[PDB]
C-alpha cells in the first residue's frame, strides 16, 4: 500500500507511536498508581492488540529508511522471530486483561517492555 | 494519556496517518485496478474501524495545535456530530464489507471520503 519507501516509514513510524500510547497509558494502573478498572483495560489492550500487528508489513523489502537498521532485511527469519514474539507477549498482556487479573497483567506488562526492548537492541539505530 | 497538547497532537497526527493508508489503500479496489477479495476486505475494514474511533479522544480540551482548526472547541456538539457521523459512515462500509458487497463497498467508500472532506473543511487548517 506505499507508494514509495517514505510512505512505508511514515505507516510504521505512526503505528509505533500509536503502540506505545496504547501500552505506556497503562504504566500508572500496573504501578498502582491509579485505579484498575478491569473493563477499561481489556479494552484498552483489544485497542493495543490489533496496532501491535499492523507495523511489521511496513517493514517490506526495499523500505530502508527512518531508524530501521538494515539487520531487519538481511536475516529475515529473525527479525519476524522477533515480531512474533513480541505479538505472543501482548497475548499474554491480552489474556491477563481479559481475566481481570491484575497480578497478571503486571507481569505481562513488564514482559511486554522486555520484548519492546529486545527488538529495539537489535534493530533500531541510535 | 498526554503529558503536553503536543502528545495529543502527534497521537492525532498519527491515527489519522493510519487511517489514511487503511482507506486510501482500498481506492484500487473499489476503482477495479486491483482484485477484489471479500475475506481481504472484511479484515481491512476491521482495522479500519478500529483505528477510526482513536483520534477524537485526543483533540481534548486545550490540545490546541497542529492543523487543528480552533472551531473544534468553540462548539464541541458540533466536531462531535462530524466524528459520529464519520463513524457511522464507517459503519455502512463495515457492513458492506462483512457482506461481501463489492457494490455497497463502492458506494460506502464514497460517502466516507465524502464524510473525511465535511469534516476537513470545517476542522482542519489549510
Ligand atoms: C521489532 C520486532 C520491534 C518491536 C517488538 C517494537 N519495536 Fe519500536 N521500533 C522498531 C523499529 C525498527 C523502529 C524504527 C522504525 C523506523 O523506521 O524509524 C521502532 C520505533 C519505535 C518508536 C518511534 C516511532 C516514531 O515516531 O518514529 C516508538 C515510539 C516505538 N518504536 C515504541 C515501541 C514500543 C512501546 C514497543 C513495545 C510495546 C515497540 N516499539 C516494539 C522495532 C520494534
Ligand atoms: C473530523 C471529524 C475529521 C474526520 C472525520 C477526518 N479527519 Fe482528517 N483530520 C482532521 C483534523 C482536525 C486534522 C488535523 C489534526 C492536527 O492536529 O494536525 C486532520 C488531519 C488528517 C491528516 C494528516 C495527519 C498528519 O500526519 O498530520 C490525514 C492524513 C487525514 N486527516 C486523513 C483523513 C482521512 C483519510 C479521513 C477519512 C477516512 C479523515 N481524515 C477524517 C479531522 C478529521
Amino acid at each position: 500500500q506505499f507508494a514509495k519507501p517514505e510512505d512505508a516509514v511514515k505507516y510504521r513510524q505512526s503505528a509505533l507511536t500509536l503502540m506505545a500510547s496504547h501500552f505506556g497509558r497503562m504504566t500508572p494502573v500496573v504501578k498502582g498508581q491509579a485505579p484498575y478498572d478491569a473493563v477499561q483495560i481489556k479494552a484498552n489492550v483489544e485497542v493495543l492488540k490489533t496496532l501491535s500487528a499492523l507495523p511489521w508489513a511496513a517493514f517490506g523489502p526495499g523500505t530502508e529508511g527512518g531508524d530501521a537498521r538494515p539487520e531487519i532485511w538481511s536475516d529475515a527469519a529473525s527479525f519476524k522471530q522477533k515480531q512474533q514474539a513480541f505479538q505472543d507477549n501482548i497475548v499474554k498482556l491480552s489474556a491477563a486483561a481479559d481475566a481481570g487479573d491484575l497480578d497478571k497483567l503486571r507481569a505481562a506488562f513488564g514482559d511486554v517492555g522486555a520484548s519492546c526492548k529486545a527488538c529495539h537492541d537489535a534493530y533500531r539505530k541510535k
